[PDB]
């Protein structure tokens, strides 16, 4: 047993209560669907390939919705602490479970992302992707930041937080700010 997150009646995998999200890693060089890049152009601001940010499954993304530009959920920050548990063959289990905020600033289509981003309803709604969860975090790693944790697609459990001072100020450039 490799995923320690275990399904509870309906299938969704909690510990202790608390919800679990997959994990993955990206490096697109994208802007992103949050707009946190200049205007008119595919071009993200340095920040956004360096900092702890996140691309969520898309029904997280736009809270329910399906619109892939400046979602509902842009510019929330999420908790996730590692389990020590992964899915077998698509991971390993991290050297700590130090938790770690990150920023939503892209989002990770169903399409093209079937097995990790392929949930057809938002947290709360007992969907889940074909490895059990109910949201996955694509975790953005152009310079290294995830290996730099050590994190190869952990299992964690998750949750929405205030974001730290410096990412709420980062945020505040991005075009889908008071959108
Ligand atoms: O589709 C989500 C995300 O997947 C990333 O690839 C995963 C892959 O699916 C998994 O089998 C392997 O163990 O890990 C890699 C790295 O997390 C891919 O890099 C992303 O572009 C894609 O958005
Ligand atoms: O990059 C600006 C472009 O972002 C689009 O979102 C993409 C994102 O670029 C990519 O990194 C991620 O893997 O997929 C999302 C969703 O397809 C956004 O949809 C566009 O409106 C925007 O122009």
């Amino acid at each position: 047993r490799a995923q320690l997150c275990q399904p509870d009646a309906h299938g969704v995998r909690r510990f202790n209560g608390r919800p679990c999200a997959s994990t993955t890693r990206y490096v697109d060089g994208h802007k992103g669907a949050c707009g946190c890049g200049q205007k008119g152009s595919d071009t993200p601001f340095p920040w956004n390939l360096q900092k702890h940010v996140t691309a969520p499954s898309e029904r997280y993304f736009d809270d329910g919705g399906s619109n892939l530009w400046c979602g509902k959920n842009c510019g929330k920050c999420v908790r996730l602490t590692p389990t020590g548990g992964f899915v077998p063959g698509k991971g390993g289990a991290p050297p700590n479970h130090n938790p770690v905020v990150f920023m939503v600033t892209n989002a990770c289509p169903i399409n093209g992302n079937e097995e990790w981003c392929g949930i057809s309803g938002k947290p709360g709604t007992n969907h889940v992707n074909s490895h059990g969860y109910e949201v996955h975090f694509d975790l953005q790693d152009q310079v290294g930041q995830v290996e730099a944790l050590h994190w190869d697609n952990p299992e964690v459990t998750w949750e929405e937080v205030p974001c730290p001072g410096d990412l709420q100020a980062n945020y505040q450039q991005c075009e889908c700010h008071n959108s």
